[PDB]
């Protein structure tokens, strides 16, 4: 299998690891953006979905810290207050648009919770039209627990094949997939059980690639940072850093241009803070390490816009401000706000 | 000396030599772009400067090659048809602006028409001026020439201790300063003279900034590519890179963040395969090697545009092909067009 | 599974891949080396074993070049002219003495003449007996072939499986397991061939090893370079070395130190200048790439040696031309003898 | 200036910078190794120190940790206990001997006690006998002050230009010349004062070995690490390591092979963990960090050893801890002893 966008998937991959970027997460669906909404006495209508986008992306300084931006289907096809399409305002900033493709997660019968991810029914064809309005990269988040027998070799299996049979069809139609096997935090366990965990599911997951003769060059891979359990003692950066590149060293290939870690419930500053040690750690990296943020890049600003107009000036200056720190993250030069 | 904005300069000379991404010089004077209008029968009114320089700046596409773009004063100061400063049409997509700060050269008495480089007077207050209206970075040419006795001491002498001069108050007012020694072609010396001359001027040029106290790491060097003279048998791009690495390795501080190549007498192409193939060098190279390139840049799309607005679509297809091409040589991935 | 011998497996396994050293493979067995001494007129008895293998360790100049040498088992044991236990000899000169203890292979039924290699009974006592005679490193082989249905599924899982259960025992008693998992060039197969089949094969042995939790840091390989068949057209080292990096920067994980190639039939030059141009190649290797040759290594020695005392100082300038060149292969510094 | 060396002399200088080698430096006259043995209740003969250099070279596992040995005159000569020449001894073990050729220092006039360093004269026929008895690089030392109006103009310019001619004379005679610009402790100044200083002092020396035409590829620099003064507090090692580090990024060229700094003040376990912290930073670093101990790597060796001989298998266990340490150190691998 060689792709006729080959070239471009290599091309692409590489450019949303340069040093100084990274992606915006910004593909929470009507449920969930709901969610946040809700969460600030906002309704969950169009109208403010399209105003929370349209500050995030029309905040002065902030697209430059963004390799891309990971879209939801509606507002890949959604224009701002004056008409430009998002697409096209996030292009002429260098910015990659990309798509959430996955339709989310179902429970596997006979473990304890532990889910699939569905979305491989027609998804050559999605791929096909999200190209054609100007996506260039894909996310699929496959979801594994931590737990006495958690992650079962089933979830595994399921969920590395599934996220192998997405890559390949996001690189047949021209989207750069980022593979998301995220390991959730929740839970009492210790570093060291996140890190054997995390080991033992991206080497079933690149063993799965590998099986579906996937261009590991034309990939990404969004994973979470080796850290203590949620319930557990939170611990320094230096030793997230540490955990999180020993388990990358072991499992991720060199091909692999660049990792784009997620947050996974994190705060903004300790997301800021984890990346950047890792961006200060002297050992074999060969891959970019970034990040591809959502509440981590968001919160704050949710906060300070509330609902409405007086708070955009004010909501803009914080997203920006992240936007900057998780920049400096990746180059390692981050100091502290 | 420490300057109050020792931060953001090196943040800033750091930031121009990312991966991916190099310099326009857009920078000619009012009669410098005269002529290469001329050479396209276009009048030399401010109406068509600001057209060609706008041009170039809304290329689809081409933004994101650049980390900066060197400006004429007049071009610092310019709108454009949409009411935009230059400058901030640079700063939304992530480019530094840039000024051209040197006054000319002058001939020295008792050399064989070697210059140095006028400026100094009043500069401080200019490079407020230019850092107040937007720019980021300075740049001052000094001219060197190779000759049975070139170049002199003096002349060495003369354009170091003026570059580090220059810097030195560029770094006052908040301006990365490139510094360019440009050794000139001309003559029938092979590319070993061109080496020993280059390794002769580079290593007076950080002596001098030495002794005047510059941060090393908020600057930058536009040195000329190694070369065989002008009247001599050209040579492969990996000749070029290897003597060319061998002299940057042999004289540049490893404190310096990037090395941003003049391409001189260069066609397009030939500055394009050069630059790629130091990139394809593997040897100790602590500096990002990129472009700061005028008529390599420029030179097909003057051509193409001519003079009026049906050609501004195929002309700004070419700029793209030479910025995405440049772009690629910075990475060691420029395969050809 | 942690090892007690873990810091010293992580620090033996770094420094055999250290910059300038490589392996020499001397652990040709009684019948083996039988051939080889035939194929120059000379009886296999111990006396001979001895003389030969004593030449190439007392060679002045060579022990340097190189960071281990394979023995047999006899040779581990065996003592020089004047009392000297190899061992010893080695060690003085800060070679790490290396054990051959694979039991060789047998085909597997249902395939065409596909092998698993023995040797998994009561290894561990082995090993322990050989850490304790001054071991450090350990040796298997597995053979692949490339065919039109092989490698079958059989013969890779039964060879990445074998491999990992011998990895882990190896470090369970405290020496470094050279995971040699040989594709043989035997065929009209052409590079891309050879490449695909080097990729599946090296990601199913890293499966294994993380199925069998071993130390990756603690262990390192001797894959062949990815070539075309030996009946297929010979191609330029750049070519070699673009296709064997590719295929090791897809598959092999930074964790693993260094990847120390076998020749597999390549000529003592070929394999030194295929080596050499892997060194020269600018890209992502976050691993060291050297030699464990044997006859690469060997072969002229042991003609310019033939049987008597007068060919000793000859052959040992023939065994330091070898040992020197592939030191500089190592470093990218090979210019041809 | 082209030497007929050139090949040997980059090949020898690359390879004292071998990752996980370090040089010994034995190199103190009869007076200074007089005071060494003095402190530990021995008389200063030549049998003792012919005794004191062997148990160094003797040391089981020491050798290796060794890329090179400084020698006086007298050891380059000497012979062990049983006929080995010291030089024989080293090569056998891949160690090139080296050999102090400066003749020691004079005060300048006009200066407060500062110094210049003599030796010049006949120099290069020194050097010629030096190669001739298996010495394969030099060492000489020049000896800067810490003062409010030191180091002088004078002082500076007289030992940058002693150390180019020095290494010229070297490198025609086919010795890799070690660069030593040694600031001495000594005063009340924090580190930030020895940073200004070193980066002034090396500046200098750069620019005399340009003027000079020194082949830089064929040179080692030996400078003092950057420190607080002898009366002010001591400070952690990754304080040392970042002054230091930054200091070399500003002054040596890459094309500098190795930096191997001298112990000066520091205890053996304080040079150790410095050297490790320099190792352990992430940036670019276009030379190994190596060491050239004298003090930090016998002064516990030293004291083990009594003066008799029941003490030397002690005393060789004493000194491989610290060759282990130190190699350990060059790979940023020292976790403590």
């Amino acid at each position: 299998f060689t792709s006729k966008f080959a070239d471009e998937l290599i091309a692409n991959a590489a450019y949303i690891g340069t040093p100084g970027k990274g992606i915006l997460a910004a593909d929470e669906s009507t449920g969930t953006i709901g969610k946040r909404l809700a969460s600030i006495n906002v309704e969950n209508v169009e109208s403010n979905r399209r105003a929370l986008r349209e500050l995030l992306f029309t905040t002065p300084g902030a697209l430059p810290c963004l390799s891309g931006v990971i879209l939801f289907e509606e507002t890949l096809y959604q224009k701002s207050s004056d008409g430009t399409p998002f697409v096209d305002m996030l292009k002429s900033a260098g910015v990659l648009p990309g798509i959430k493709v996955d339709k989310g997660t179902v429970e596997l019968a006979g473990t304890n919770g532990e889910t699939t991810t569905q979305g491989l029914d027609g998804l050559g064809d999605r791929c096909k039209k999200y190209y054609e309005a100007g996506a260039r990269f894909a996310k699929w988040r496959a979801v594994l627990k931590i737990g006495v027998n958690e992650p079962s070799q089933l979830a595994i299996h399921e969920n590395a094949y599934g996220l192998a049979r997405y890559a390949v069809i996001c690189q047949e139609n021209g989207l750069v997939p980022i593979v998301e096997p995220e390991i959730l935090v929740d839970g009492s366990h210790d570093i060291q059980k996140c890190a054997a965990v995390t080991e033992r599911v991206l080497a079933a997951c690149y063993k799965a690639l590998s099986d579906h003769h996937v261009l590991l060059e034309g990939t990404l891979l969004k994973p979470n940072m080796v850290t203590p359990g949620s319930e557990s003692a939170k611990v320094a950066p230096e030793v997230i850093a540490e955990h999180t590149v020993r388990a990358l060293q072991r499992t991720v290939p060199a091909a692999v241009p660049a990792i784009v870690f997620l947050s996974g419930g994190q705060s903004e500053e300790e997301a800021t803070r984890n990346l950047n040690a890792m961006n200060q750690l002297k050992t074999k990296k060969p891959w970019s390490l970034s990040f591809s943020f959502g509440r981590a890049l968001q919160q704050s600003t949710l906060k300070t816009w509330g609902g409405k107009e007086e708070n955009v000036k004010k909501a803009q200056e914080a997203f920006l401000v992240r936007c900057k720190a998780n920049s400096e993250a990746t180059l390692g030069a981050y100091k502290g706000d």
